[PDB]
């Protein structure tokens, strides 16, 4: 199993969602970036694994579920089996990461991408180890009801650039945004 990563798009006020939807109007190229980053695997014969909470899973339009070309794992203690369309279910993040080491997945998974929501991001971000955060900064305030956890910049270094990630300002639907990559190792 390869690297562990979080990927998120976040407003200036740290918003990531409002009532199970994104706080801002759809940004087509931003979604294309998410798709490209989470799907693209460095290793031949492997796929990336996406880990998400239950509410995040059900926030994805049914047409886009499961995220194609990726192994889809849902976190829940209430569910008794993976949701329709999903591949795996784990009770905890630690359990999910342990599963990747089991003979059923260790040979199949390259990168692991945590794609939400708030509590899953928080635990990953505060757990010792090598972790990258791929953060799209939506450069406006948007009314939100769930939020990205604090990024401790003493720990998370903003990288000056990263291959495959544009460094300049993007704009769709009159909304400016930019792509960032953070890395810790503790
Ligand atoms: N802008 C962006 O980049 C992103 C935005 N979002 C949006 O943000 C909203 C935020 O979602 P949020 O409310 O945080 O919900 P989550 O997706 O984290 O789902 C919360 C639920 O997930 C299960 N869960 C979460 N963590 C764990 C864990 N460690 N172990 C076991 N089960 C877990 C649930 O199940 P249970 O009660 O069944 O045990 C818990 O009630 C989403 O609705 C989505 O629309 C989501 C991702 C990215
Ligand atoms: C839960 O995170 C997401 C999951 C899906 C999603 O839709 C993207 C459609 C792309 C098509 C595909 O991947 O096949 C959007 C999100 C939210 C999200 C958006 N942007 C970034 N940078 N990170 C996210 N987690």
């Amino acid at each position: 199993v390869g690297s562990l990563n979080c990927i998120v798009a976040v407003s200036q006020n740290m918003g990531i969602g409002k009532n199970g939807d994104l706080p801002w109007p759809p940004l087509r190229n931003e979604f294309r970036y998410f798709k490209r980053m989470t799907t693209t695997s460095s290793v031949e014969g492997k796929q990336n694994l996406v880990i998400m909470g239950k509410k995040t899973w059900f926030s994805i339009p049914e047409k886009n579920r499961p995220l194609k070309g990726r192994i889809n794992l849902v976190l829940s203690r209430e569910l008794k089996e993976p949701p329709q369309g999903a591949h795996f279910l784990s009770r905890s993040l630690d359990d999910a990461l342990k599963l990747t080491e089991q003979p059923e997945l260790a040979n199949k998974v390259d990168m692991v991408w945590i794609v939400g929501g708030s509590s899953v991001y928080k635990e990953a971000m505060n757990h010792p180890g090598h972790l990258k955060l791929f953060v799209t900064r939506i450069m406006q305030d948007f009314e939100s009801d769930t939020f990205f956890p604090e990024i401790d910049l003493e720990k998370y270094k903003l990288l000056p650039e990263y291959p495959g990630v544009l460094s300049d300002v993007q704009e769709e639907k009159g909304i400016k945004y930019k792509f960032e990559v953070y890395e810790k190792n503790d």
